[PDB]
């Protein structure tokens, strides 16, 4: 396996201490993945930036010692702000986007080093619990995936197309629940607190993807004839599985090509949470922090899933949100009930 | 599960006597099929007219006695030389790209109907069997593989963009390898003619993927920075085995999200080489049509030690093939 990227980012990570070798499979991963779910541009600058917030972001879910977004420096050798300017400058979602990715630094660099047995990850994966609606729009950031809706509307010069907050909540529901569902096993193996079906009920795993998929084709039938929100569809199509046949970071050809086998620093953050949290996440980590029902089982600190275990009386509510899934998104793109 | 696709040819085949739900069946594959394996698009118009031949494509595949490119009219209530314009009028390869379908519907609704037994279709299998660079050729050709090259770059105002003939076999065998490795199974029991690893060693198939995916992965990073021929890229990509998973043609979810498990007619066609075949069928017909093999079992054909071997080395030969053609991959 010879890894391949574009050269711009052939002398990235100058500053920072990895083999050659290792710096050749990030590169290769943020190409790979960029092509795969941004497969159109007509920005190769923006492009780049993007690959960039991946090389970083492939860094911090391996090696969380090596990025700490809050000591406000050099992340990798690059100027963070100065990449996310680079991409979204102009776009509609610049300054939150800039939040969704910081966020995602902090907590999966948490996750990857030492603090994931800290309080900013217990409160973390505790909020993931309070609700499916709550579990999404985490997951959501966890995933980069309004942040690459964003990205590739950006990467084709669509300064003026966004969403609303709920628009952006059912997209990103349907992306997450299709790549969750196809890379279940994979999150199980690796022990995950970030899976839809550690909290989801496992026996709607196929049903889920079914669901999604099919809405998927009707938003897509829906917005026919403008092209430029097939950037948006091709992202959750081409993310939600897909990339599990395409991208080397996976193991389909290694499989025989077969799919299917210190609270002061919180309060510091939590501070600082206009600069590095999504807007919501300080009130979500406030509200749910410390679990919000009293049979759902949390642990004091973080093949089997890591998370909160959700007692079955919400584990029933978690069904039916998934159950009204349809309706939840004809009700905030009405272009579906059509 | 409803099907899904613009209005647009929501009203197509009204003279076509089929179930309501078959044709929204067919819509929806045609919808899928396009949206997946050209994922961008500038020019509507032309990616209707894609659709269309997708959804004759598609009759053609299951009910070949409705599909017949010979009697010379309308198909399926479509004026196929239209859509073809529609698709192709200003782009380099019009007559190329008009001729490669028209074959396509000529041995699809014969593979798909009573003529399956005919010269042509015996002489079509046999040809396949010649060598393994005829194979992919004539794979191409039955998957509408350099069709949709030239369609993705049409269906993106690409008028001016076109390839050698070298560089279109190798771009084909790429993405019809990726796609016959993955869809091997469906295949197997399917019965194929047309399925690359009843040629090919079986147990290259997962080497053949992983290398056509590794030189596919080259060819994009060459090319990068010219957003372009992202296009052609993102054809072989889609084509080659992600479909699976993306359309309702295939078993993903009902698999429970896992990949894995006369002479008469034939010399007037023959006659008619200029509008039904591709350049060079007719020839490959005459020449492979009654075997080229002393060993070779011909009546898909099965081949000899002594062949499968020949094919084996075509194949370990491809990153090669691929640098002679594109010199990009060699830097
Ligand atoms: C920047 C980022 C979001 C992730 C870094 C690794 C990359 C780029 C993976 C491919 C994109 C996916 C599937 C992200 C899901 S987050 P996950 O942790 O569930 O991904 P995994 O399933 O482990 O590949
Ligand atoms: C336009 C066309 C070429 C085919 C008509 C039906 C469609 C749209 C199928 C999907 C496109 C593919 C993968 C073509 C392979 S022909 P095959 O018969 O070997 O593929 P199969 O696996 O049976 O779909
Ligand atoms: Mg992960
Ligand atoms: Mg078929
Ligand atoms: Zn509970
Ligand atoms: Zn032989």
């Amino acid at each position: 396996m010879t890894w391949y990227y574009p050269p711009d980012i052939a002398s990235d990570l100058q500053s920072v201490n990895l083999p050659a070798e290792l710096k050749g499979e990030i590169f290769a991963c943020a190409w790979e993945y960029t092509r795969c779910v941004i497969p159109n541009y007509t920005n190769w600058n923006r492009y780049v930036a993007f690959m960039r917030t991946i090389i970083i972001g492939v860094i911090a879910e391996f090696r969380g010692e090596m990025v700490d977004v809050t000591a406000s420096t050099s992340i990798l050798g690059y100027d963070l702000d100065g990449v996310l300017a680079a991409l979204f400058e102009g776009t509609p979602g610049h300054k939150e986007m800039a939040r969704e990715y910081k966020t995602f630094l902090l907590i999966t660099a948490d996750k990857a080093s030492e603090r994931r047995d800290g309080e900013l990850f217990r409160r973390y994966v505790n909020a993931l619990a309070q609700s499916p609606r709550h579990w999404f729009r985490m997951r959501d950031c966890d995933a980069l995936a309004r942040f690459t809706i964003a990205s590739a509307l950006a990467c084709n010069d669509l300064d003026d197309i966004w969403y609303t907050e709920e628009q952006f909540e059912i997209l990103t529901e349907i992306g997450d629940t299709l790549y969750d569902a196809v890379a279940f096993y994979k999150h199980r193996a690796e022990g995950e607190t970030n899976s839809t079906f550690a909290y989801m009920p496992e026996d709607l795993r196929i049903k889920a993807y079914s669901e999604c998929r099919e809405i998927l084709w009707a938003l897509d039938a829906a917005w026919a004839r403008n092209p430029k929100l097939v950037n948006v569809i091709n992202f959750l199509r081409f993310f939600g599985g897909p990339i599990h046949m395409m991208m080397r970071r996976y193991r389909f050809v290694e499989e025989n090509l077969t799919i299917g086998k210190n609270t002061q620093r919180y309060k510091a953050l939590i501070g600082r949470s206009e600069e590095l949290m999504f807007p919501g996440l300080a009130e979500f980590l406030e509200v749910g922090g410390d679990g919000v029902c009293d049979k759902c089982r949390y642990r004091e600190s973080y093949h089997q899933f890591g998370g909160v275990e959700l007692c079955s009386e919400c584990k029933l509510s978690w069904r039916q949100y998934l159950e009204c899934f349809v309706e939840r998104a004809a009700d905030v793109f009405p272009e579906l009930k059509t």
